[PDB]
C-alpha cells in the first residue's frame, strides 16, 4: 500500500528553515510513501466573499484537489507573533469554502521550525483549532517543533542535516502513515 | 482632551456586517473622540522577508503611521476558522515588523460581529495572544462580541441600528479612552 | 456493544452540567451503554510528593474504567473562559497514571452554560490538554449548551428540551462511528 | 513603597518554580518587597455548594493579600500543556470572592520546566482567565525557565543560575512600571 503525502508550506522567503525542513522530507520518508509539495500559498488572493462569488482562484482548487486525493497533509511552518502566519491561514481560509472542503476527514501532521527555543510551538495549536472546524484529523504523536533550527540545516547548502531531527522526522511520518491506513 | 481612535476591519467583502458595525462606531463615540477608518488590509501583499528587505509597501508604513499617531485601535472583525482572519493576520504580521513598531504600547479594544451565537469570541483569545507579543495593551472590560449579527444590522441600509449593541459598544469606547488617558 | 463513560466537570448538586449528563444514557442510540465515571471530588489536589507515596484509590479506579472504556464524554461547565480547576486537577492524575487511560481514546466534549457561549472556549483549552494525552477528540458535531437554564427543568433537574436531546443523540452517533473506526 | 505577593502552582517540596518563588525577595530591586501568598493546597475543591455555606477561609485570606498588594506574580509549572488544575482551583476560588482581588491588578507570570517549551503553553490558557479577571497581565518581559533542571542546585534547591536571577529582576522592574502607571 503505497501512500502519497502533499507538504503544504507556510513561509515564502526563499532562505526559509521551513523550506529546507520540508524538501527533506520526501527524502526521509520509509519506503512506502512519496510526498510531493503543494503549490504556493503566496499565490492565493486575499479571501474575500466577492471573489469567491466570482469564482474560486484556479490555484485554490488546484490545491484543493491534491489535498483531496492525497492519502495525507504534512503542513509546515514558521510561527508568527505567536500564531499562525497569515499567508497560512489565508490559504486555509480559501480551501475551507471550497465544496468538498478537501481537509474534513484528511490526516494531517504538523511541522513547526523556529530558531528560537519554542520550536513554534504557539502556532501548531491555534492551527489545531481551526483545523476542529475543518475537520482534520491531526496527529497527536509526535508533535514535531523544531527549536533552534538554525543549527540544524547547514548554510549556503540549504538543507537539513541534523541526524537526530531527521529520525524524529521520519518516524513522525510513519505515525501519519499508520493514522491514515486507519481512517481508511 | 480630545483623543482620535483608529478602526482596523478584519473583513474585505461590501457587505460586511463587521463593516457595518465600524461604521457606527463614529457616530456612537462619546463626545471628546474622534474615530476614523485605516486603509484596507486588502492592499498588503502576502508577507514575505524577501519583499521586506526590498523595502516596506507603502501601504503598511500608511497604516503604521496613522495607528501610531492615534490614541487607540479598534479592531473589528469577523471569526474565520475558529481564529482570525488570514489577511487581517497578515496586516497584524506586516505592521510587527516596523520599526518602530506601532502597537507596541498601543491601547487597542476587539470587537467581533457573526451571525451566530458565538459572536466570534474564538478569534478575540487569539489575538490576544499575538498582540502580547506586540506589546498591546488590550481592554479587557468590555468584551464586544456581537453574536446574531443579522438581526442587529437593518438589511439594505447597511447600518447598525439596535440599540442595545450601541449603547454597548458606546460604553466600551469610553473604557478604551479610559485605558489610553491612564498609559499616558 | 459499544461502552462509554461519562467525566462531569461539576460539583454542585443542582449542576445543569449533571442533568445533561443524566440524559445521555436515555438518549442513547442502542447498542450503546453508557455510564457515570466517579466524582472527581474524591480526589486529592495533584502533588508529586502524593503521588509518590502511591496513586489515590480513586484515581487508579478511574484510570481502569476509562482505559478498558470504548470512548469518555466529558460533561463539564466554563469557568473563567477555561477548563474548571477541580476537572483539570482529575485529568492531571489521571494523565501520571501507570499506563495512560486517555492515550488513544475517543473522546468527546459537552459544556452547558446559562449564557451565550456556552462553554465554547472551556472547550479548545481542554482540546490542547487531550493532545498531550493522545485523545482522539471527536470535532464533529461539537456541542455547546447556551441558555441551559431554558433547557433544564428548574424542579427535576431534566433536560427538558427535546432539540437538545435529538442534538446529544446525533453527537453520541458520531462518537460511536469515531470509536469504531479507531 | 511597592509590594508583590507571589502564588506558586506546585505543592511538591521539591519543586522547581517553587526554587524560583524564593529567589524573588532576593533578588527584586530595592523599594520592592515580595512576600509569598499562602498554599493553593488549603483550599478545598471549588464548588458552589461549598461556597454557599460561606468561602473557605484561606480562600478570603488570599483574596485580602491580593486585593490589596500592588502586583501578583504567579510562578508556576506547566501541566498537561495548560495550567496546573490546584492552581486554576485557585483561581475559580478567588475569582467568585466578594469583590474580586484581581480586577485590575497587575500581574506577571513566571514559568519553569525541565524541557524546552518551559511552561509556554501554560501562560498563554492562564492569560486567557485573567482577562475574564480584568488583571492587567505583563507582556514584556515574559519568563519562561526552559531547562531549570541545569539552574537549581539538587542539593541546596536554589536557583544557581546567574543570568536567570538577572532576568527576573528586570521583569521585576518592569512589573514595577507597569504597576506605578496603573
Ligand atoms: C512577522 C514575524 C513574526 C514572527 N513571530 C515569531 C514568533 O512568534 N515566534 C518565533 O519563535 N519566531 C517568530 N518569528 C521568527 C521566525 O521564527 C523566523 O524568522 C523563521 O526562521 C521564519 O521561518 P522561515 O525560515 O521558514 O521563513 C517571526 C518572524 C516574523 C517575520
Ligand atoms: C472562510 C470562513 C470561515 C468562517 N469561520 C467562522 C467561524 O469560525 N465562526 C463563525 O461564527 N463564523 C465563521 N464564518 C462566518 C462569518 O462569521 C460570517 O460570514 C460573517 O458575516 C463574516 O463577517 P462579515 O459580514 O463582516 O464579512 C466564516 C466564514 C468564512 C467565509
Ligand atoms: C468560578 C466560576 C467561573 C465561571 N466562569 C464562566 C465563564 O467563563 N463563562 C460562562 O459562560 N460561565 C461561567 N461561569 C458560570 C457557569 O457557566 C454556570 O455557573 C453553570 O451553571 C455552571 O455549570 P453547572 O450548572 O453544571 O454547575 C462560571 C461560574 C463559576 C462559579
Ligand atoms: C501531571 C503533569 C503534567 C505535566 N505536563 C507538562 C507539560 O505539558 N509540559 C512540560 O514541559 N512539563 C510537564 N510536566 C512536567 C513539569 O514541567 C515538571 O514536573 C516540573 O518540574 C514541575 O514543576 P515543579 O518542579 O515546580 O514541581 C508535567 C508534570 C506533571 C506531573
Ligand atoms: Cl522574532
Ligand atoms: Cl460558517
Amino acid at each position: 500500500s503505497p501512500l502519497h503525502f502533499v507538504t503544504l508550506l507556510g513561509s515564502l522567503r526563499k532562505a526559509s528553515f521551513n523550506a529546507a525542513v520540508a524538501r527533506a522530507l520526501p527524502e526521509i520518508a520509509p519506503e512506502g510513501i512519496a510526498i510531493t509539495p503543494l503549490g504556493s500559498i503566496g499565490t492565493f488572493p486575499h479571501y474575500s466573499q466577492d471573489v469567491q462569488e466570482e469564482g474560486f482562484p484556479a490555484p485554490v482548487l488546484t490545491m484543493a484537489q491534491q489535498i483531496a486525493t492525497a492519502d495525507a497533509v504534512v503542513i509546515v511552518t514558521p510561527e508568527y507573533n505567536y500564531s499562525v502566519p497569515g499567508v497560512l491561514k489565508n490559504a486555509i481560509d480559501w480551501l475551507s469554502r471550497v465544496s468538498p472542503q478537501p481537509l474534513a476527514g484528511k490526516p494531517v501532521a504538523l511541522v513547526t521550525a523556529s530558531p528560537g527555543m519554542i520550536g513554534g510551538a504557539r502556532a501548531q495549536y491555534h492551527l489545531r483549532q481551526s483545523l476542529v472546524f475543518l475537520d482534520a484529523y491531526v496527529l497527536n504523536r509526535p508533535e514535531a517543533m523544531i527549536g533552534q533550527v538554525t543549527g540544524k540545516v547547514d548554510a549556503q547548502t540549504l538543507e537539513l542535516s541534523d541526524v537526530a531531527t531527521r529520525e524524529f522526522l521520519a518516524r513522525q511520518l510513519d505515525a501519519l502513515a499508520a493514522l491514515a491506513r486507519t481512517l481508511s
